[PDB]
């Protein structure tokens, strides 16, 4: 009757947030983003993205780590898989590219839980937690995973990003602020048995 996954959380003060060089988006605009998605869909088919949910606490209040591009949009650490690339190896690679240390010490990502799937039916912003009716060729499949952090770690945050710890209450029913994936993380995380270390 204990059917919940147990996840260790550590205080945000256990983590060091260093800095490194800016990491630029492949796309300079929404228009270029959907143009490249169109181009790549014709060459290699559906885009496969992976995103990591990294959780900490302060004073037993869980917080999700988000990347803020300057003071603009909020994203999860993650990105695009290469064709034939394993989802979990790919998320580990992407989280190393974004948050990995300037001193090149190997970081230990633990990924054991899928927490959701989102599908983009068109070359347009809307994403859904299912393949919508009549859609046979979704343009993007996004996979979210829970990343179990170590007790302590040093992260290097690209100088053009801020790493922000968002409490769940701030995400909850805040799609305008965070969009439909990040704003549904409180619901998606509720099944876990968090231990506040
Ligand atoms: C994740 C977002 C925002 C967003 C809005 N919608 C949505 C869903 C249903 C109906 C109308 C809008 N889905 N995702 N999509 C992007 O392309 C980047 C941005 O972060
Ligand atoms: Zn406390
Ligand atoms: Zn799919």
């Amino acid at each position: 009757s204990m059917l919940e996954r147990t996840i260790n959380l550590y205080p945000l003060t256990n983590y060091t947030f260093g800095t490194k060089e800016p990491l630029y988006e492949k796309d300079s605009s929404v228009a270029a983003r959907f143009q490249r998605m169109r181009e790549e869909f014709d060459k290699i088919g559906m885009r496969r993205t992976v995103e990591g949910v990294l959780i900490v606490h302060e004073h037993r209040l869980p917080h999700v780590l988000l990347l803020q591009l300057g003071t603009t949009f909020f994203k999860l650490p993650g990105g695009e898989l290469n064709p034939g690339e394993d989802e979990v190896e790919g998320l580990k690679r992407l989280m190393t590219e974004i948050l990995g240390r300037q001193d090149g010490v190997l970081q230990d990502w633990v990924i054991d839980d899928c927490i959701g799937n989102w599908w983009r039916p068109n070359f347009e912003p809307p994403q859904y937690p299912y393949i919508p009716a009549h859609i046979t060729k979704p343009k993007e499949h996004k996979k979210l995973f829970l990343v179990q952090l170590q007790e302590k770690a040093l992260f290097a945050v690209p100088k053009n990003y801020k790493l922000v710890a968002a409490p769940l209450f701030e995400l909850y029913d805040n799609a305008p602020g965070y969009g439909p994936i990040i704003s549904s993380l409180p619901q998606l995380l509720s099944r876990f048995n968090f231990i506040y270390n």
